[PDB]
């Protein structure tokens, strides 16, 4: 028996800061009513394409795990805003760090495919040979948003995730997942119109709908996670109280602790960070469990707890076994360009384009 | 040890068809050039969106295989031609089908795509709770085309195939498998302003380049192709005589031809029909296995040698040990909505605008 040990984390979040503040000189919201119904204070809007904060977060995950990159034999990027179809985006950042030929592609299951990417790299390297893996969830969803509504405006920003998994002996990492789909929630959180779906010569065709029910994304997002959380915890023999830290999806704060009050899990277990980066999609996992490890929230052969949700409706759940080691090996210099503007100087262009066709 | 059987196979073309006579209509070019240069005398356009093409190929080899939508764990769908972003277009198979609770995503890396689909589910299943999954190989690439531009315009088309892989002890389906990437080959073939990349708001964004190296291509596919089918060989311990079927990717006749005679695989072995469909990216493997196996060319306990390569540029191999059964269980009846509109009706408003801003 193998498994794959997080041997490296790492993240990458552009500078360009969007402020609830910064969202109500636009729109008919206030930082009173975004605070407290979904806990977000910040986000980031970046000046890069996705490509990029994949490749910074890909950067500071292989210094912290010390592996080369002649020993990395898969690249998943699980993302919804990828540079290009044609091709992958996890073959760009191949390219950006010139590991030659790993497997590479991207997963597309929202913001739970990060968990879809750390279930499938984990299932490869234990059924074959796939030494080392990068796994990252990354996405610049800035550049799906619909400026003149509010509901999603403010919910949504940018940033990437990685891991670095190394195959062991040990006992560690993913251990028990259990990811599935409720595909009655598929119409209630979706963005129809971008993809081949689209009229591609018509000229309104950037004028989207992002459809988007709150009450019942909220309800089937407690129900898949929860489920599935419930699964995997039945499934390995763990009582509840063995969980040392939950790493949630940060969709909504309302539903970490909702996600934690019904499973009789203690609410500070929960890692959040979401005041300051807002919902980032399939990035959330792994920028919390960066930071989570960051901040000493982790310890050696802790018990956490991985749950997500996303459109779909995707859901999942994971147990990882943490091993010996929380601290970096080494440090990455790597960085974004730099970039003087503000969110707002950024998002202009969408923003007047956005305001003058309604 | 479990093993991943293929159970049930089907596919989805969709009825109209373009000739190399009609591209000669409006695009300096022959029937002469393009059957002796690609082997490709036909492809399909679809009226369809790329999930709908999905659907009908999954209805198929479900039926084929005999399997309950309650009993499919997993669905993955591998395209570069999603009808959308979010959610992901598994997930809209899922809904179409009525398949509770599966994982689903969509995987990217173009026309390899299939066979790190079918690596994908066959490593999730061997080492995790999967007892039957659904992979499909679906694209829609008449999206993408520059009806100005010969040199790709002649070489695609649209269409899906699906298999179904059930759990079992014997030693049938995939068994070694190689796949890949060689990074250093992403710019000869690529689309990169359809995406996140592109500007949302010009009103030329739909006129982007499809960047595309012929030889270039060539010379890294049959590289690439070669080294995996040849690590696929050595570590299974098949001498080359033994490989019964080879099932390929079909971008190029002469690429097929290339990759047999340097491997010592006789050329009669090979399946052939890129000159019915063309280059399909993801579903040309899971089309030819699929008319393979309805055409009487895999018998029983047969080895097959599957190959492919995409924009990436990705790679790969795998051996397939057949089981007993080559014929459905069960066929369906499901059918696309009819069309009664040729090819050239399909693509009039595409190619119009194509040769209008030229
Ligand atoms: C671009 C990338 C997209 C792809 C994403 C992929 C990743 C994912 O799928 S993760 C998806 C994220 N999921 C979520 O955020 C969870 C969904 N749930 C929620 O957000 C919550 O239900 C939430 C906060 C909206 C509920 O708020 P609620 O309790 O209804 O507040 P309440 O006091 O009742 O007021 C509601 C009203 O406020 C108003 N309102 C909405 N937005 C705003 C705003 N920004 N400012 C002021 N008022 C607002 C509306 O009129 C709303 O009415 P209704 O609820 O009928 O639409
Ligand atoms: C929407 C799709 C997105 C992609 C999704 C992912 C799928 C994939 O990634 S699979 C990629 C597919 N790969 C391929 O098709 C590569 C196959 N190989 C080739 O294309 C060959 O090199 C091929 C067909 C050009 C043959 O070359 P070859 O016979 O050696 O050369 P030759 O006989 O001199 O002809 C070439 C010349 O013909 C001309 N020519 C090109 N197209 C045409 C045409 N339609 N009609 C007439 N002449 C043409 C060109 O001037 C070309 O010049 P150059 O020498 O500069 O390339
Ligand atoms: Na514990
Ligand atoms: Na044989």
């Amino acid at each position: 028996q193998c498994y794959a040990e997080i041997t490296g984390w790492g993240k990458c979040l552009p500078p360009a800061t969007l402020s609830n503040h910064d969202l109500s000189t636009f729109l008919d919201t206030s930082d009173e009513w975004i605070q407290s119904r979904t806990g977000i204070e910040q986000r980031r809007i970046s000046h890069v394409n996705t490509s990029d904060l994949a490749t910074v977060a890909a950067q500071h995950a292989i210094a912290c795990a010390g592996v080369s990159v002649e020993e990395i034999d898969l690249i998943i990027v699980a993302t919804c805003s990828p540079d290009s179809l044609i091709p992958n985006i996890a073959s760009r950042v191949q390219q950006n760090l010139g590991i030659p030929s790993a497997a590479a592609f991207d997963l597309n299951a929202a913001a739970t495919g990060f968990l879809y990417g750390l279930e499938t790299a984990t299932r490869l390297m234990q059924a074959s040979h796939y030494r080392h893996a990068l796994v990252i969830g990354a996405e610049r969803l800035s550049f799906y948003l619909d400026w003149t509504k509010r509901d999603t405006a403010v919910l949504f920003g940018d940033g990437a995730g990685a891991v670095v998994l190394s195959k062991t002996e040990q006992k560690v990492g993913l251990q028990d997942a259990q990811i599935g789909c409720d595909a009655q929630g598929r119409d209630i959180l979706a963005v129809p119109k971008f993809g081949t779906a689209m009229d591609r010569f018509d000229a309104d065709n950037g004028y989207w709908a992002f459809d988007f029910v709150g009450k019942e994304i909220f309800k089937r997002a407690v129900r898949g996670m929860g489920a599935a959380a419930q699964q995997v915890l039945a499934r390995s023999g763990l009582s509840t109280e063995e969980i040392d830290v939950v790493i949630p999806h940060q969709a909504n704060i309302r539903i970490i602790q909702t996600l934690c009050d019904l499973a009789g899990i203690a609410q500070d277990k929960a890692f959040v960070n979401i005041h300051r980066y807002g919902n980032t999609s399939a990035a959330t996992v792994p920028i919390a469990l960066c930071e989570a490890l960051e901040q000493g929230k982790i310890k050696p052969h802790d018990d956490l707890l991985v749950a997500a949700f996303g459109a779909g409706l995707t859901w999942g759940a994971g147990h990882i076994r943490w091993g010996e080691r929380i601290t970096p090996l080494g440090k990455s210099d790597a960085q974004l360009p730099s970039c003087d503007h503000t969110a707002l100087d950024l998002l202009s262009k969408a923003i007047e384009h956005c305001k003058r066709h309604q």
